[PDB]
């Protein structure tokens, strides 16, 4: 019974990390407490000043990662600040029932909920809005995230051995339909309810304007790159709410990935390239064994190179020449 | 040797039911019996009379789900009645040879033809209309359905152990491609030879204008909705002939699926969300907890809500505050 | 150590051959010593005279599959001959460190590079050209394909049991991007330099013109499909190193099939279509049953009879009547 367990409290950070957790743990199951606020705001998505008109949880594309372990209870509070335009809500995947939440979530600006749920199973767990009539609307404006439930004794391979990772990041992929105006340009709205109509025709196409990572083109190239170092383990969290994607690491690999995100199935190894369904978070373990710049992108390589869904981890650490050796340089072909 | 072994004959349902049948079976290999009508006919297929120069089998959108046991033989009588006006034939892929049957199933206005194979493989499988050089069209147009090959011995868990559904629904996925005249209004055909030019040119844009479950905007929602109650097992078969799709049941999961759909691999547990490859059929099973109405759709939202593909799923029940239970209500948000 | 291992030169073969190979061997590791030379040139690659101002490895689409074992060292020689016109390099996502070995082949034209890495894990696996910002441009126009590194004691079911091939053949599927004038007609340009511009925005709809197999709509049909006998098993390696496809043989199945391309992971069985992710290559077995023409083809069916995604596979051998029996040819239905 619930309402007998502890209480905790955690405090969520910003995208691309991932709040303080435990993997393997001794503890028992409890209510695990988060709060998250919406916040509509225009953003600007790409680097010619293309604006979006946003839908987010706690400020930020995706929304942030939430950790639990299996058996535990999240106990939300979605709070909808009157500043706010819209009616909103929130559906876990990961929940079991009132079409995740939605049902029993439903907040007008000035107004907040509390949802608790169980979360029995686990894996990585798409959340979004859906606020009926306007589901795909809020979804790629912004607003969805992860919620993670990790197995209480940690994540296993396919014969039952202990994985595990050193740190964490999460990646939000979002397919953006930016109208355009008869001279071509992207437009510029006032306001958010403005954008909804000519929004809508280009969803309808099916066609991206832009596909980016975690809000924005380059928000995690160069001085946003993630990072790690020779022999630390990743697990990289990938999420898309609306549309397929294919993640895969440049120079690297899937050592043990989950690609539809459910650890209680055995992970596959050694992917160059794993894919995430559209409405699915998916988690990636691997191990650096090289140092320098990787890029991590959707492997359609418009949409990453085009589009924007491409990133970068920057490794430090030893080159290993028994791993990969240039035995001769770029130069003139022998005559 | 097949000729030597005992006749039964099966009378096919409409989707989304599927015909009686049993799952673990104590008895032996036979040859099973079906007949199918070809029906060429004009549907409407949205809420605003956009109409669909359709083709089926047996007058519906899917055609209906035959089912046997892995060792018997499939023995079906193709009828394409002088009514209609193209050519037709079968392939199915759990089938052996001749292009899945194609080739021995040709069959003009005024005729039929009966063909036979073994059911040797178990899963679900995509059955689909392949007339040389028209193959897609008759496909989109609305030409294809389910054959599920059940293991003699019932479903199986990863670890051998017994599954089983207490009712089973049939969902078939039809990305369509209707024209459109300079007004911007969908086209009528006052038959269905004229509306091949116009609807191959839509195809080739790979941009459906709809995507519907069983045939039409709603097919399954509303007073048409499936029907399930808590406690019992619902096995979902979901087909999509020519085109990927993600499905995902709302506030629920798929407790054990089978995303290729082949029940002798294992299949993998507690997805939010799965993927049938165009070309395939897929299976999920799923025990429900919680009453309530639940949303079952394709999980690229704007397929889902803009284009067509979704459905709803009446539970009836008890709700269990354990699972889910809202902790505070919508109110004002405290000063 | 590397430098201490004896070294071995195989000569390439044309897709869709594969060069001779041992699956499971009694040798140790090797390195393993290929050349490729990189052609730019000019191609016709559907029946009504479009051409591709086209990149590739070897003169051919997809470059020649190299097959090693696991735990070989693979020494690639890349050479980009004076006649060329751009930079290039490759990619290989069996390696590990320096974007696949992009970094250390940047090869100018008259310059050549020799690369070493060790192929320390199994499966298939693209390689494809990635020049600094112009990486999707070289994929698309043609510069990708597999590397084959196969576990030292052969290919193994879910079970640990061996798995063989009779025969193997090569697939690449590539999306085009041909752009058009005002007239409607696809453009034909004098060099490749000038096609650029065009092409760019082409890729932008993300809708391919063609979808071909092996550089062009019939590649592999006809006098040119591919071949086996009853009883053969044959592997099918299909590479697509941009987009999703999902092969399908008619009349067939994928017996073994290892969908992701790493054969550490055990292969599902039975289906009737895969999915290979963009940016990936797979691997299907399949022991033929019944003689007659096969189609394989990506079974979005207007991507493989529209836009080109479709081959043959001409089979020798007797009829099995068990597996499938015309019962009554067509003949008018009975009053
Ligand atoms: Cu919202
Ligand atoms: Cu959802
Ligand atoms: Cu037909
Ligand atoms: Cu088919
Ligand atoms: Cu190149
Ligand atoms: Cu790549
Ligand atoms: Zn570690
Ligand atoms: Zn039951
Ligand atoms: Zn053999």
């Amino acid at each position: 019974d619930a309402d007998k367990l502890p209480h905790t409290k955690v405090t969520l950070v910003a995208p691309p990390q991932v709040h303080p957790h435990e993997q393997a743990t001794k503890s028992g199951p409890k209510v695990v407490e988060f709060t998250m606020t919406i916040e509509e705001k225009k953003m600007v998505i790409d680097d010619k000043g293309t604006t979006l008109q946003a839908m987010t949880f706690n400020g930020s594309m995706p929304g942030p990662t939430l950790v639990v372990h299996e058996g535990d209870y999240v106990q939300l509070t979605l709070v909808n600040p009157a500043t706010n335009a819209m009616p909103h809500n929130v559906d876990f995947h990961g929940a079991t029932g009132a079409l995740g939440g939605a049902k029993l979530t439903n907040v007008n600006p000035g107004e907040q909920a509390t949802l608790r749920f169980k979360a029995d199973r686990s894996g990585t767990f798409v959340y979004h809005c859906a606020p009926e009539g306007m589901v795909p609307w809020h979804v790629v404006s912004g607003m969805s995230g992860t919620l993670m439930v990790l197995p209480r004794d940690g994540l296993k391979d396919p014969q039952g051995k202990p994985l595990h990772y050193d740190r964490a990041y999460t990646i939000g992929e979002f397919d953006l339909y930016i109208p355009k105006g008869p001279d071509g340009k992207y437009k510029d709205y006032a306001t958010l309810a403005e954008s909804y109509g000519d929004t809508v025709q280009v969803m309808r196409t099916l066609t991206p304007s832009h596909i980016v990572f975690n809000g924005k083109v380059g928000a995690l190239t160069g001085a946003n790159a993630l990072t790690a170092k020779v022999g630390e383990t990743v697990l990289l969290i990938h999420s898309q709410a609306n549309r397929d994607t294919r993640p895969h690491l440049i120079g690297g690999h899937g050592d043990w990935v989950w690609e539809t995100g459910k650890f209680a199935n055995p992970p596959q190894r050694d992917l160059e390239t794993w894919f995430i369904r559209g409405g699915s978070a998916g988690a990636a373990l691997y191990t650096f064994k090289q140092p320098g710049v990787y890029a991590y992108l959707n492997h359609n390589l418009i949409e990453a190179f085009e589009l924007g869904a491409a990133g970068q981890i920057k490794v430090e650490g030893k080159w290993n020449d028994d791993l990969m050796k240039q035995i001769k340089a770029p130069a003139p072909i022998p005559r």
